[PDB]
């Protein structure tokens, strides 16, 4: 009928239907459609784009253009009304470690990135955005509202760039702008060894053939491995500390070095492999680099899909989840495994969970030195404390012993996110990732609330009386009806936040249904889902219901004290237990004997 074939990078590899391993790209899960769910693809549209021009140009592009006959607010406008707060005293939640926001941001790196646009090499394009706050192609400044503090301190703008949408990166499109998946949407470790062949070479260690990764040369870490340093000029985790003069680290996924734990959580990741590798090796003598590498790569896939499905997301859709995501019945090949669009904006409910502080404790898990909590704004694109301030292991205690944030109809995102986010070419800690957030929803051309309400079976509000009721908040509903005028306009990030949870969960209604059928696609359409039969073995499957964050902490760190659940609030030492009473991973089932 219509021309499903666009397509520019179209990678179109050769697939191997024997292989009994993951491509790189995602490409040849899907036998049937071979470009299902691999990286620089269009992310998946479960509702039509809704654009200013039906086509690209976003709500809030001309000034004159209404959404359903009301101008959209100011995304710094709506940030500094509803979600901002100054009190972190009381924001803790009281049942998450601080590791549940950081394997939210794990799982979500792994699924989904879709990366500002560039035009040429060097354009004065680039610095005119931030320089003149000037409206044009690709720039899309979010402009300050009259009583905005930083329009004192910091000009007119913070800096915005639209996403990169599919076939051509610069051109436009007769039918409607599509934005890039740049990661594979199947949950695959793609964060670890990277969505393309080239970055993918890169990150290995060929010169053994013992199927490792590839690991710092320049410094080490009390023995343990560092991911290897991005070398590339200019650096931004250089440019936060030119003394220190430390770059960011080098990971299947760009974005590794965003925060330090983040960078902690991706280098365990680097390691269990190499633990799990010489574990392969030391019981299968015989095997080369590529089967060490692939079975590798194969078990660390497994381990993120388990701790994903089993620990994980119960405890995101509580209630809801045996309703969106009920037990497993096996490879569906008719399921369409792509991430969506709006999925990459309900998954941002982490932004919520991340708390102002990040402490390093010690082996009583007592403050580790006289700086041990750090304001988190200081520890964006930080490596230098990392490396010349303790290594991995005073950062992972606080991960198990430190709680996430609760998310709060009155406290949403921490000033540390909201006004002094550091980004990359610039040069600030003035950057407001909820404005950003907001902006980027109209971006990528979101469907607004109650679109989204009726998608999910739910109940569209058309009033202000309607809405205090669905947010039970009538403080809340009247700050969003003053900036939206109709709930039809609410920015689906903020609408979906601003539900109260279901029971045993930490996110409403409407992101509990968005979320919950994207993970039961991207497990149901997975060719190579751990527990598909013929991925692995009977005695595997029986040895991989092992696995644990617990025991990936214990048998990559020195830590020797943790708790069971480790995405439950862990009180030291009351909750904690010694390392030894932790089910570790019996790799027995792996053992290969074809002599
Ligand atoms: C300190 C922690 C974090 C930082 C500094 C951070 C920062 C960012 C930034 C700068 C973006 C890009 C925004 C844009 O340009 O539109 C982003 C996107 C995102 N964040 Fe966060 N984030 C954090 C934690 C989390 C957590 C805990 C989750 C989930 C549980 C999460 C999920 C996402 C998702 C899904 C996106 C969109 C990814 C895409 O491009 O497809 N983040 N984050
Ligand atoms: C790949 O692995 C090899 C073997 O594990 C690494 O070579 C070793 O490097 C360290 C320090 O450079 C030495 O302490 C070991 O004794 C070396 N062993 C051997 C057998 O060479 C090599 O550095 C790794 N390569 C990269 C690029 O990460
Ligand atoms: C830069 O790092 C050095 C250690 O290399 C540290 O002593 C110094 O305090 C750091 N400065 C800043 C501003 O972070
Ligand atoms: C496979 O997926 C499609 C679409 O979700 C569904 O209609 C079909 O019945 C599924 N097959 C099974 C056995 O569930
Ligand atoms: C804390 O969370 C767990 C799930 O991780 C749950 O089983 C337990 O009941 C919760 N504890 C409290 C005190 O609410
Ligand atoms: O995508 N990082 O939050
Ligand atoms: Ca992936
Ligand atoms: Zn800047």
């Amino acid at each position: 009928s219509w021309e499903v074939g666009c397509g520019a990078p179209v990678p179109l590899v050769k697939c191997d239907e024997n292989s009994p391993y993951r491509t790189i790209t995602g490409d040849c899960n899907n036998r049937r459609s071979p470009a299902l769910g691999a990286a620089n693809r269009a992310l998946a549209r479960w509702l039509p784009a809704e654009y200013e021009d039906g086509l690209a140009l976003p709500f809030g592009w001309t000034q004159r253009k209404t959404r359903n006959g009301f101008r959209v607010p100011l995304a710094r406008e709506v940030s500094n009304k509803i979600v901002g707060y100054l009190d972190e005293e009381g924001v803790l939640d009281q049942n998450r470690s601080l590791l549940f926001m950081q394997w939210g941001q794990i799982v979500d790196h792994d699924l989904d990135f879709a990366p500002e646009t560039e035009l040429g090499s060097n354009e004065h394009s680039k610095t005119q955005c931030e320089e003149y706050c000037i409206q044009g192609d690709n720039c899309f400044p979010i402009m300050f509202p009259k009583n905005d503090p930083k329009l004192k301190t910091q000009g007119k703008c913070m800096p915005f760039f639209r996403a990169g949408f599919v076939c051509p990166t610069p051109p436009y499109q007769s039918l409607a702008r599509e934005q890039i998946n740049a990661v594979t949407s199947f949950l695959d470790a793609s964060l670890v060894y990277g969505s393309e062949p080239s970055l993918a070479s890169r990150l290995r260690n060929l010169s053994s053939p013992l199927g490792l990764m590839a690991v710092n040369q320049e410094a080490w870490d009390h023995g343990l491995a560092y991911l290897p340093f991005n070398n590339k000029k200019p650096s931004p985790c250089e440019f936060i500390n030119t003394t220190a003069r430390v770059p960011c680290f080098l990971a299947g996924d760009f974005r590794a070095s965003e925060q330090i734990l983040l960078a902690t959580a991706h280098t365990l990741l680097l390691r269990e492999h190499n633990r799990l590798a010489r574990e392969l090796k030391k019981l299968n003598p015989h095997w080369n680099g590529e089967k060490l590498y692939q079975e590798a790569r194969k078990i660390l896939g497994a381990f993120i899909q388990i701790i994903t499905f089993r620990d994980y997301l119960p405890i995101v859709l509580g209630s809801e989840m045996q309703k969106w995501i009920p037990p497993y019945q096996g490879y569906n090949n008719s399921v369409d495994p792509r991430i969506s669009n709006v999925f990459t904006f309900a998954f941002r409910f982490g932004h919520m969970e991340v708390p102002s502080t990040v402490s390093r404790l010690d082996e009583n898990y007592q403050p580790w030195g006289p700086e041990a909590e750090l304001p988190l704004h200081t520890l964006f694109f930080n490596t230098w404390r990392i490396i010349k301030d303790g290594g991995i292991d005073p950062l992972v205690r606080g991960l198990l012993a430190k709680k996430s944030k609760l998310m709060n109809q009155d406290k949403m995102v921490t000033s540390e996110l909201r006004n002094k986010l550091f980004q990359p070419t610039h040069k600030i800690h003035g950057f407001d990732l909820a404005a950003i957030n907001l902006q980027r929803c109209r971006d990528h051309g979101m469907p607004g609330y109650n679109s989204w309400r009726g998608f999910c079976g739910l109940s569209q509000p058309k009033t202000l009386k309607g809405l205090q009721t669905v947010l039970k908040n009538k403080i809340l509903a009247k700050k969003l009806m003053d900036l939206y005028k109709t709930p039809d306009n609410i920015d689906i990030w903020i609408g979906g936040n601003a539900e109260p949870m279901v029971e045993r969960g930490r996110v409403g209604p409407l992101l509990a249904c968005l979320l919950g059928r994207q993970f039961q696609q991207i497990r149901d359409g997975d060719r190579f889902w751990w527990e598909n039969p013929g991925v692995f073995t009977e005695k595997q499957r029986d040895s991989l219901q092992k696995v644990s964050f617990s025991r990936l902490i214990c048998d990559n760190t020195h830590i020797t004290k943790v708790p069971l659940h480790a995405f439950q609030a862990n009180n030291y030492p009351h909750d904690f237990v010694d390392c030894s009473t932790v089910d570790k991973l019996d790799l027995s089932p792996w053992a290969s004997r074809e002599n």
